[PDB]
C-alpha cells in the first residue's frame, strides 16, 4: 500500500456537505490530479459528543463494499485536530436535487434509478448490511449520472433516521431490519413520481403519526404498476414488504411487473435516461 497520505497532499476547495459532525470538501489531489470527496472530522468534538460509534462504522462498513453503485472510502489519515476519509466524489450531487429540479420523474427514469437503488440493495443487505437511513439526500449521482450511495454512519451490520422515511418499526420497536431499507425504498419511489414523499405534515410528531396509521394516498397521476410496487413495500407488517427475506429476497422483488423491460445484470454499464 501507498504510504499515508496528508493535508498537504491536497489543494481543498469548495464544500460538498455538511453533516451534523463533519464537513465534506472538494480536493484535488496535487500528485495524481484526482478529485476526491474529504470528509473531515474533528476528534475533540467526536470524542465529547460521544460519537465515536458512527465514525467507526461508517469507515468499517465503506470499507467492506466494492460496488459501483456505493460511494468507496479510498483512504484516511489525520493529523493533530482532525480525520480525513477520503471518498468518491460524485460530481451531479443529490438525487433531491434533481427531484426538486425536474419535479417529478417519468415512468423511464423512475424504472432506472428504481432498478439501480434495488441493485445496490440486493449488494448491500447480500453482506449482512443495513444502512437505516436511506434517502434521495444520500443518494448521490456520479458524473455518469449513475447513483452512488453513501452516509454509513447509521449503516447496521448483521451478527432513528429522517422523519419522512421512517419505517413504523422504529416508532414502535426502536428495532430494524433489511426491511427497513425497503420501506425507505419504497417512500423514495412514491417521491420519484409523485414529486413528494409520501408521509407529508406540518412537524415530525405529525409525520410520525401518518406512518404508523399507514395514512398517505397515490396522485392520479401515478404509473399504476409503480402504485402496485410501492404497495408491496409500503406495508407496516415488516415481514411482509416486497424483497424482504420472509417474501423470498429479491427474485420477487425485480420480477414485479414494473420492471418488465429492465436488464438487471449490467445497469452500471448501460446509459441512464437524460432527465
Ligand atoms: N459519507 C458521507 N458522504 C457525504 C458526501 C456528500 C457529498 C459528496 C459528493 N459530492 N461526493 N461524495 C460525497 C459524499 C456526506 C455525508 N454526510 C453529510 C450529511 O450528514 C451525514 C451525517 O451526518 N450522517 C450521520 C449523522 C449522524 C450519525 C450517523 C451518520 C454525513 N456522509
Amino acid at each position: 500500500q501507498p504510504r499515508k497520505k496528508r493535508p498537504e497532499d491536497f489543494k481543498f476547495g469548495k464544500i460538498l456537505g455538511e453533516g451534523s459532525f463533519s464537513t465534506v470538501v472538494l480536493a484535488r489531489e496535487l500528485a495524481t490530479s484526482r478529485e476526491y470527496a474529504i470528509k473531515i472530522l474533528e476528534k475533540r468534538h467526536i470524542i465529547k459528543e460521544n460519537k465515536v460509534p458512527y465514525v467507526t462504522r461508517e469507515r468499517d462498513v465503506m470499507s467492506r463494499l466494492d460496488h459501483p453503485f456505493f460511494v468507496k472510502l479510498y483512504f484516511t489519515f489525520q493529523d493533530d485536530e482532525k480525520l480525513y476519509f477520503g471518498l468518491s466524489y460524485a460530481k451531479n450531487g443529490e438525487l433531491l436535487k434533481y427531484i426538486r429540479k425536474i419535479g417529478s420523474f417519468d415512468e423511464t427514469c423512475t424504472r432506472f434509478y428504481t432498478a439501480e437503488i434495488v441493485s445496490a440493495l440486493e449488494y448491500l443487505h447480500g453482506k449482512g448490511i443495513i444502512h437505516r437511513d436511506l434517502k434521495p439526500e444520500n443518494i448521490l449521482l456520479n458524473e455518469d449520472m449513475h447513483i452512488q450511495i453513501t452516509d454509513f454512519g447509521t449503516a447496521k451490520v448483521l451478527s432513528v433516521g429522517t422523519a419522512q422515511y421512517v419505517s413504523p418499526e422504529l416508532l414502535t420497536e426502536k428495532s430494524a431490519c433489511k426491511s427497513s431499507d425497503l420501506w425507505a425504498l419504497g417512500c423514495i419511489i412514491y417521491q420519484l413520481v409523485a414529486g413528494l414523499p409520501p408521509f407529508r405534515a406540518g412537524n415530525e410528531y405529525l409525520i410520525f403519526q401518518k406512518i404508523i396509521k399507514l395514512e398517505y394516498d397515490f396522485p392520479e397521476k401515478f404509473f399504476p404498476k409503480a402504485r402496485d410496487l410501492v404497495e408491496k413495500l409500503l406495508v407496516l407488517d415488516a415481514t411482509k414488504r416486497l424483497g424482504c427475506e420472509e417474501m423470498e429476497g429479491y427474485g420477487p422483488l425485480k420480477a414485479h411487473p414494473f420492471f418488465e423491460s429492465v436488464t438487471w445484470e449490467n445497469l452500471h454499464q448501460q446509459t441512464p435516461p437524460k432527465l
